[PDB]
């Protein structure tokens, strides 16, 4: 993975996740993700986990309108020295 | 599930998660969970998800000492009117 930013939006899109903002700040990335399936956002990070990415920050809230969905307050990804 | 507090610690323990603090504040609960497998803490919430519990807040950070593990900053659970 030459472009770490890709895995996020790539895995995001396939999981129906909207990463509005991304920032390749070395290891840590700044991700902005609209309300999501707790499934999708996990599996997406699980997917990024394959990239050597760790959830460096995940900040989240349950939605009142459709329980079982979540609201990502702020999300930071961390990466390996691998790349 | 007459005692919602049980599912959390029950599912916690089976997933190797330490819920130090729990608060049955109606729908929302205050959970304090020591550093965890992102797998375990998800699967535990997935498990609580079976209880009718939503992750009302999940606040988390990646650990520097053993990547792929996470640090739960603050976690709030939300419950159904089912109980």
């Amino acid at each position: 993975s030459e472009e770490p930013s890709t895995v996020i939006m790539r895995e995001a899109a396939r999981h129906g996740l909207t990463i509005v903002r991304l920032q390749p700040q070395g290891s840590r990335l700044s991700l902005t993700v609209q309300p999501a399936d707790f499934q999708a956002l996990m599996a997406w990070l699980d997917a990024l986990g394959q990239a050597g990415m760790t959830t460096a920050t995940l900040a989240v809230t349950a939605v009142a309108q459709q329980p079982g969905w979540v609201t990502v307050n702020t999300l930071v990804l961390e990466r390996s020295d691998e790349k």
